[PDB]
């Protein structure tokens, strides 16, 4: 049954730490396969307060960059971090200068969620206009980038989608009334001119209200197709979190554009309300789009569950705090893009392996209903990611997550989207991060690689967090690398191959 | 992967039978429990066409009732043909005469559905104002009986609620605006007066529509609540003429204080859906946990249920369920306590579920389902439960027929708490609804076996058969053989001797 935490060992998650001058190296235990060879970098808030100011949300802390180099079955740990505005000047000041996501002190650019390419370069990022070039070697930081010298918008994801040539696509919300903007980046070509001064706009979706856009966290991207969920989470001494607000009565409403026409589709997609954060895949199947989702059911923004004072408390607190909380659930949805009218009134779903439903209405709207594909009460499978290099916008079969217990991350989990069979790795008094997927090079299979995953252990005797590494196939452990040191939270990241 | 009915087997169940002058002795395999005492009652369609004039719909066919009795390890089969009036003047007219669910030939007591007890008495039913008291004994048919002439309700559904007293209770449309009414039929007292004379309207839940009732096929019951599902399937010739979809409403669900006779004014909503059958409903803190077999969608499922489409070969039964809706079994959990401080919050607190209702500004409360079973095409439906022990009240284990696009092929258990499942099939035969029948010395809720009738066409095989399972586990415990086709049941009981 439920999965307790009575020792509070995730408070680590939020501590402060000190970055290092230089890298360390790990300790190993059992064997680092030798075709493993390259980073994992990850983005994550690592400065928890200003002297004795503290930051309030989650994604207030300031950017820290995270690396495990991995070379002949050795492994090394470095962490600097990032050199932006905000934190620069927090140094400089010796105070909060910067209002952060839920922190009231210029819009910040603390790049505490991912990291990215374009083109040869690096950039590491939050959902604001700014993005910051970094070394990927030596974790220092370059310059900053403001996207509105180069597109018309607002912000910009932490989720760019990257197709094999490097093109990298992403959304943000514009002043198209208001609207959200698909941006697309090019490889770098022959001249090798800053891809960043290439930017355009692909295509523009329509806002369900004319002054608020909803919170866009993620986007799907399929070889002819851009996905986008416009939830009832809106944009309306203040910071960012105090500007959002629920929408009761819109439900979701899905959004399809055809991506090399670069064309708008006016098909109403509608369903009940949920927030999102984190698309899984997505993939086109006959004449329908698959729509892979983590939600949380429910129109109340997550993020109110979300406060370090709220995450820091004692576990039966934790798990009170989470009681009326949106429950977490893994949903497939199935868009079809030919619409009869002849159909009016049936489901158009005819696919022979699915349970998911679209009714044609008379008003044109077009009401989904999901597959359910894994759902635990107050357990989240979180933080999805896929083979996405060979399986990113194509049919699949399997997902990798982090799993939450009442918001506090717990377990690793595997699942089969297409059987709904689960498998799990999880250890008493370990708090892991997303896992990142690492094919063997020579794999012909979808789930032959491991999955690296940092995992936080505090207690007496134990080293105090470790990367993990587990076979793909079944989530079995393959090998551990210790360090004597904290590491905090971490939200997303990627592995580079050298 | 799919199972496939090729050879076209399941065409059996919607064909022609004559009636038995007396019980058949069945052929028993494996070992029929000794503790089975008793009979199975069970209703279907048995005569499909009169003459040359044929029924349309799978609700049509005139209701023949079944018994199969156990009594110290062996089995007898027994049927005859319910002497309704539409029976009855159909043989003395040869043709139709009463207009059908589906078939125009004045309201029809074809009672085809199920049968159940009042006091003393059993009576089969279909969906109207008529019921028609029968022997369970001999299976002859003794009256005709107008609720009309007792209650204020149009007709009453063929799922009443039994209290362990025998207290019944059911639900039917009135004209109340429309409304619709909850009849209670009190038990026999010492008087032995007929306990159908004492029926009253207990409460009375309001419509969406003023002139537009829903479909209701059945409700749940708890020790201290009665809850009603209005679902988009509106009654606005023959019977399924007169349906339309209401495409904007999605589902009303309803609750009344059933102690107090009090509606309660709760707007509890959320997204369309068929449904025919609850399968259990119970009281956990201030929540009602309300468990259905659902159908994803407004348009209704009856549309898919004619014979002509039953009868097709399995290629083409197959592509006529493509734009069906979808069955999938759902656990709703409706709030009992609504406190304004919570609005646009999920006030569902409970540990085991991912079920959610939100309240909302202008007080509805929108839920979300945790679902429980979900196949494509593949149905969990007849559901049925421990209900002597466990209806109303908290459980763990429903049973099933599973229907494969519309075609019943299999039995199904499920665990309501953990998902798990079993499955119990044969190829090529074609299972009804199951049955539940407690061990004497019952410890556990499953503890017992399961009844179902088998319908299995076939070069050098019995054309239908008893089967008892084990309710553990469905594995199979014994068959009762007989040498003549059954046509499809739907619901029944069994009455312990
Ligand atoms: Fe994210
Ligand atoms: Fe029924």
């Amino acid at each position: 049954s439920q999965v307790e935490h009575p020792a509070g060992g995730y408070k680590k998650l939020f501590e402060t730490v000190e970055e290092l001058s230089s890298p360390l190296t790990a300790h190993v235990t059992g064997r680092i396969p030798l075709w493993l060879t390259g980073s994992l970098l990850r983005c994550g808030p690592g400065l928890f307060e200003v002297g004795s100011e503290p930051f309030y949300h989650l994604f207030d802390g300031q950017a820290l960059l995270h690396k495990f180099d991995f070379k002949e079955g050795h492994v090394t740990y470095h962490r600097r971090f990032i050199r932006t505005d905000a934190y620069v000047r927090a140094m400089t000041e010796k105070r909060i200068v910067i209002t952060e996501f839920g922190t009231c002190a210029e819009v910040t650019d603390n790049a505490l969620v991912n990291i990215y390419p374009v083109g040869e370069d690096y950039y590491a990022c939050t959902e604001t206009n700014f993005i910051t070039k970094v070394n990927p070697e030596t974790l220092e930081t370059i310059k900053q980038v403001d996207l509105c010298n180069y597109v018309s918008v607002n912000g910009a994801t932490a989720h760019p989608h990257i197709e094999n040539d490097g093109t990298v696509y992403n959304i943000g919300n514009c002043f198209g009334s208001i609207a959200y903007n698909i941006v697309k980046i090019p490889p770098l070509q022959a001249d090798k001119e800053d891809p960043i001064s290439k930017s355009e706009i692909v295509v523009q979706f329509p806002c369900s209200d004319r002054f608020k856009p909803s919170y866009v966290h993620s986007f799907g991207l399929t070889p002819n197709y851009i996905v986008f969920v416009e939830t009832p989470v809106k944009i309306n001494g203040a910071n960012y979190m105090d500007c959002f607000e629920s929408n009761e009565t819109m439900g979701v409403w899905l959004h399809i554009a055809d991506k090399k026409r670069k064309k708008y589709i006016n098909n109403k997609y509608r369903t009940s309300p949920f927030n999102l954060f984190h698309h899984i895949n997505t993939y086109e199947d006959h004449e329908f789009l698959i729509v892979d989702l983590c939600c949380w059911k429910g129109f109340e923004f997550v993020y109110n569950y979300l406060y370090l004072a709220n995450l820091r408390e004692n576990w039966e607190e934790v798990k009170k705090n989470a009681r009326k909380a949106p429950q977490p659930e893994v949903r497939r949805y199935v868009l079809p893009l030919n619409i009869d009218k002849a159909d009016t009134g049936k489901n158009l779903v005819t696919l022979p392996n699915t349970t998911a439903t679209a009714i044609l209405c008379s008003d044109e709207t077009i009401w989904l209903e999901p597959e359910v594909l894994f759902s635990g009460p107050r357990q989240a499978f979180e933080f999805p990611q896929i083979n996405y290099q060979k399986y990113g916008g194509k049919p699949y079969t399997y997902a990798y997550g982090l799993g939450l217990n009442h918001f506090v991350p717990d377990r690793l989990c595997k699942l089969n989207v297409k059987t709904k069979e689960t498998w799990v790795w999880q250890e008493p008094d370990s708090y892991p991060s997303e896992p990142i997927f690492v094919s063997h090079p020579d794999a012909l299979e979808e789930d032959d690689g491991v999955v690296l995953s940092v995992v936080v252990s505090p207690g007496a005797g134990q080293k105090p967090a470790y990367l993990l590494i587990l076979n793909a196939k079944d989530l079995s452990e393959v090998a551990r690398a210790e360090v004597e040191i904290n590491i905090p939270v971490t939200f997303h990241g990627l592995f580079k191959k050298s």
